[PDB]
């Protein structure tokens, strides 16, 4: 009645999701993403994954969210802000972001910064995401 | 006293783990792996990730495990066995494996099949893994 087990094995790639529009927000010019493994699209559970592109100059500013997260960097170079301490990331790297850790990603290179993100959640839309500032002045 | 939050953000790559020996087993010639994000090495939690290589001809035979899993295919081509139904996978694909789904991976190509795996567990060593057969005859 409901797919489970091997009935719910599937393969995705960007071509698979050609007819899903890129997601983006006015506040983050130069950042766009698509959802590849997500319960709002697939019915999967336990892990969710998307693919993101940060154009040159793009900036995903300091924030945090309760679940742990992984980035898998597949192209380009970026600057990871580990709550003040900067580290370069590049193709071939993976990144672990502990739960509730303040972090940000900036592309100061000339190529697009491309990466997957993964959460231990059924869907992205369950993630509670907050700006790091938590004050007005 | 214990790192948490942004203190437990880190970046890994294969060079980072150069001094970790490749893992392999006599029963699976042509399969080897390393652990990149794992509580037995890093203290991370919530998600764990490794990198695996399946040489030409290598075969990760039919099995299952209770947590859901993702593969991120970074090079080569393989055959994913979805409990009897075969599907090709290749560079640029992601794979969702539902919890307890019987699955296997074979490299019938000429290049190494290279991929990350991810579980929603603190460590690989917590995963209960079983051969699919569950009978002797
Ligand atoms: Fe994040
Ligand atoms: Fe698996």
């Amino acid at each position: 009645l409901v797919p489970r087990g091997s009935h719910m094995i599937f393969v995705k790639n960007l071509a698979s999701v050609l007819s899903q529009e890129w997601s983006s927000t006015e506040k983050y010019p130069g950042v766009r993403w698509k959802f590849l493994i997500d319960a709002d699209f697939d019915g999967s559970s336990g892990l969710s994954l998307g693919f993101a592109e940060i154009a040159p100059g793009g900036d995903l500013t300091l924030h945090y969210h309760s679940p742990a997260e992984i980035y898998v960097v597949t192209n380009g170079k970026g600057i990871l802000n580990k709550s003040g301490k900067l580290e370069t990331i590049k193709k071939g790297d993976v990144v672990y972001i502990a739960g509730n850790a303040e972090h940000a990603l900036k592309n100061n290179g000339k190529e697009t910064l491309e990466f997957y993100w993964i959460f231990p959640t059924d869907r992205f839309s369950e993630v509670e995401y907050f700006p790091a500032k938590q004050k007005s002045g």
